[PDB]
């Protein structure tokens, strides 16, 4: 993992009760933090699996007055729109993949490991795992976009994801990403990988953030994907 994304500390980390035999990557987005997003997980966490929240590098992000704060990459505006951090995209899925690596490195195969991650972190989480040939056991994406969406392919991606399980998430009152950036990316996912295991929920009530029926929902996604033995 390269030297800006090896800057900031290890990774919030949930660990496994018994022997970890699968993981869950999860990245934070804009302002939320990976400690945040580990409490959250330790609400949900199952004795075999270990739950790790990396720590974006901290560097100045357009779309927050240029303010430095951990940030995958930058941001310039959410609308259908905007121009995007190519490069930091592609830089950041890198360190993602390094990250993953590392896991696989310890004992834990990348098809026991979940990669998924909240609004610009979920984006992430999505990009990496449709890039990588890593075969991943599944994605959650919550609140978030496919970045670059343009660049992929207008049908299946091919390659060792083309089959992997998508949970897509959004709020319906959400006021920074739309909620048709969630119902664009869902579609758009169900050409690029076998739609039979692309699933999308949407939440009332829920804005740019979490809730418990979507924490309830991703617990049973990973569990379902990462079972024992
Ligand atoms: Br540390
Ligand atoms: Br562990
Ligand atoms: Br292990
Ligand atoms: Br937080
Ligand atoms: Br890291
Ligand atoms: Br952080
Ligand atoms: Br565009
Ligand atoms: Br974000
Ligand atoms: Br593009
Ligand atoms: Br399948
Ligand atoms: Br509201
Ligand atoms: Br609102
Ligand atoms: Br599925
Ligand atoms: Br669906
Ligand atoms: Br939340
Ligand atoms: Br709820
Ligand atoms: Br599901
Ligand atoms: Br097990
Ligand atoms: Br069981």
């Amino acid at each position: 993992m390269d030297p800006e994304f090896m800057s900031t500390p290890l990774p919030a980390i949930v660990p496994a009760a018994r022997k970890a035999t699968a993981a869950v990557i999860f990245l934070h987005g804009l302002g939320d933090t990976g400690h945040g997003w580990a409490e959250a997980f330790a609400g949900i966490r199952s004795s075999h699996i270990k739950y790790i929240c990396p720590h974006a590098p901290v560097r100045p992000v357009t779309l927050n007055m240029n303010v430095a704060m951990p940030s995958w990459f930058d941001i310039i505006g959410l609308s259908p729109d905007s121009q995007e951090d190519e490069s930091g995209i592609k830089q950041a899925a890198e360190n993602i993949k390094a990250l993953i690596d590392q896991e696989v490195k310890n004992g834990i195969p990348s098809n026991r490991i979940i990669l998924g991650g909240f609004s610009q972190g979920g984006a992430l989480s999505l990009y990496t795992a449709l890039t990588t040939q890593q075969k991943l056991a599944g994605v959650t994406a919550l609140s978030c976009w496919l970045p670059l969406r343009a660049s992929f392919p207008q049908g299946p991606i091919g390659g060792a994801n083309r089959d992997i399980s998508i949970l897509q998430c959004h709020g319906d009152c959400d006021p920074l990403v739309p909620l048709m950036f969630g119902s664009l990316t869902v579609e758009k996912l169900k050409t690029l990988v076998n739609p039979a295991n692309v699933t999308f929920k949407t939440y009332e009530g829920m804005m740019h953030s979490s809730c418990q029926q979507e924490m309830m929902d991703v617990k049973q996604f990973i569990d379902k994907l990462l079972p024992p033995i």
